[PDB]
């Protein structure tokens, strides 16, 4: 989870 909230 990478800010502001995407899943990589």
């Amino acid at each position: 989870l990478d800010w502001p909230x995407r899943w990589k």
